[PDB]
């Protein structure tokens, strides 16, 4: 039953895993129905058999806990073997993942320069799966996302998404636009008018017939016809003067006081690490899904894997 | 006979080990018990059976080689699969605890804030191994090291034990004071004055009928009744006047000279690491068995990751 | 047939594998034997069963990814366990060497000291791989350059090797050199006469019946006769006057305007990591063999494990 969704075709066999524009919506639903049985054959087992023989190498240029302890797990409950690297930015990229290739099956990379998907696709000789470049894109992320609304929510045809804080430099905010492409969902974004989506992406978004209301502030109408909650860090840094970004800090806060004003069912999001833009007081509520989402990664991930290498 | 004694019922199973004033006699009983079958296992095959499907995750926020190395080899010996991370002290430790509970079924934690365990017991929602929590605890470490006892010299009755060094911020020692209340054992304390022990953990030895004498110099009359030769390192910044300190080192400083007003069965501890206050010129005699201790810590935490996970 | 020639007999059984100067021609003739093997066993099932439970601990005190890497993925793929410890040179390395000899059955150390390889044989009780000594040896390194040579190019009779760039720090070059001493090789050294070999490594060539050229130019007759270009790194400390420096990098660039001086067969070699003295306009190019090589030092380290664990 998995051994036979595996049997099955898709573009992520041998592929590189670089940009959520690689992938259908037929790819998206076939890999999340091996996630849901990876989560079966785990909860029952633990270290499952679909990789045995396979080598996976992760390579971080920088650290991110969540994203390369989440495959060396994933790879490890599919029954593979794992070599965790750490560098830094003097060996080159294409030197490394040539030296690298020759010791793994795959190689998840996370580099600073977003240009190193390039590198990647013209230099390494294994499927390169893309863990983070220069924060333009993270795909897998953008999958375990799509995947966690899909998980609390059930099917997308009538849900409102509101997109909270800074929408330009949040990315993950942007692949998750593109996977949602396909879906009759409206579009709340809510954000200061120096953050707001990048014209493209948002024209993205009123060309697929979705996008709704677009504010700068997080209001209890806003809040009160939200079925997902996905929030952003917005760092000082994007403000010149403190006091605005304070004052945005302040609107955004998702707390008790402003769950309030949402629905019993609202999923709120966040793709971590955060700063204080979702209170402690609220990670016990029901709607709190952030943890949840790194276990529906666990999951998503263990997919892609066994897809990549058979 | 292994299977058969984890069968047993244990306050282990499922439990945070965060503390000795968790686990009774009997624990610790049944604890030694399966060690010894550890390290027969281990002798025959190698890597074991026991947590085949069980991923442990190592969470070590300063680095300590020989307690990280130690759970790592554990873990993989029982057959269970590790994930070894490094990291420092910005994303909280409750996010990170959060995160990782999603990948592993059990957490080992070291981590600079004594606290730490109370932040794991509040949020994170596997069992977690207090592997050090701002020097305070180290229950593994004094698991270990009651073992080390047993299993040199055999009944506990009779014993006459020895600490040397720096006896108030040496916890081990404390927590090793407490492992030893259900035993009729004498015991030593040899300090400068500024370091004695804690009036209360002093106070739990006489409670225990058990203080037999306390000195600031190191003696052939104390050295000639030790079974037991418990050293700590005694570091510069415990003196403020220098010439103090090292008057403290040569006189505790076990070397070839010491050890002659020994006995020939004295065995020689240390927690590890040393700086002089044990001469390697001592590290081939029989009596040092400073490194038999880790072999005995790796028994002990195979048979604590055995009865925790199951 | 791999059982068959690991049931052989070999210095390398229970041995330290520290310098080239313990292992006999026939000794790397069966190591050789045995990678042959491991590449078929690898290339039809990924992870074999050599060493199910064994556990090989890493121990380098400065970065090598390639060599701490290949290793893990050697240790894995014969179906054992490692444990990679990265550390900096405060606890002595014999105390690290005993405390870690009691978790794992053999240790690669990689040091800054090259008297770390003494060090290892006076204290450590389990086998010790020496993955560089402060840069004197590097013995698996010498092998699987050697073992690369006959893999590309067939029979040691007959061929001319020649090493160019920094020859008096280059020791990889000395290393082979006394790996070649069993063979009818003629060696040709092109380096400025600052760099040339120390006195003793090239007598040990004359002695052999081996030194055929020594130039300072990288010239077409050189390279016209060249069936193995084994390149070293050129660092500007080794030149007081940087005019100098970049001269010798210009001439001994390995680049298609030097290539084409070359037989369609050269082997082009580099233990790496390289700057600028292999081209990479010259990587794709068949000749270009500095890559396999470390897909031959996989499956060399995974013969060297496999006698010395059995």
């Amino acid at each position: 039953p998995l051994q036979e969704m595996l049997a099955a075709p898709s573009s992520f066999k041998k592929s590189h895993v670089l940009s959520v524009t690689q992938f259908t919506r037929a790819d998206l639903h076939l890999l999340f129905q091996i996630a849901q049985e990876m989560r079966l054959g785990v909860q029952r087992e633990g270290v499952l058999d679909i990789l045995r023989g396979k080598v996976l190498c992760t390579l971080f240029y920088e650290p991110s806990t969540r994203t390369s302890a989440s495959f060396d797990a994933a790879m490890q409950r599919l029954g593979g073997r794992t070599i965790p690297i750490q560098t830094s930015t003097g060996e080159t990229l294409q030197d490394t993942l040539r030296t690298l290739a020759n010791y793994s099956d795959a190689i998840v990379l996370r580099h600073p320069d977003e240009k190193c998907v390039d590198v990647a696709k013209k230099y390494c000789p294994v499927p390169v799966i893309n863990g983070g470049n220069g924060s333009k894109e993270h795909p897998t992320q953008a999958f375990l996302d799509l995947f966690t609304i899909r998980e609390e929510l059930g099917t997308m045809q009538g849900l409102t998404i509101t997109f909270v804080g800074d929408l330009l430099y949040g990315r993950p905010v942007h692949s998750l636009v593109y996977l949602l492409r396909h879906y009759q969902v409206k579009v709340q974004l809510v954000s200061p008018k120096a953050l707001r989506l990048p014209p493209a992406v948002r024209q993205q978004l009123v060309d697929a017939g979705q996008l709704l209301c677009e504010s700068e502030a997080l209001t209890p109408e806003i809040l009160g016809r939200t079925d997902v909650l996905y929030c952003t860090r917005v760092q000082k840094e994007r403000f010149p003067s403190l006091a605005e970004f304070e004052a945005v800090k302040d609107s955004y806060r998702i707390d008790y006081s402003t769950l309030k004003y949402a629905k019993p069912t609202t999923v709120v999001m966040h793709p971590l690490p955060r700063n204080e833009e979702v209170a402690e007081e609220v990670d016990f509520d029901q709607r709190a899904a952030y943890f949840r989402q790194m276990r529906y990664g666990l999951y998503c991930r263990m997919a892609l894997l066994a897809l990549v290498m058979s």
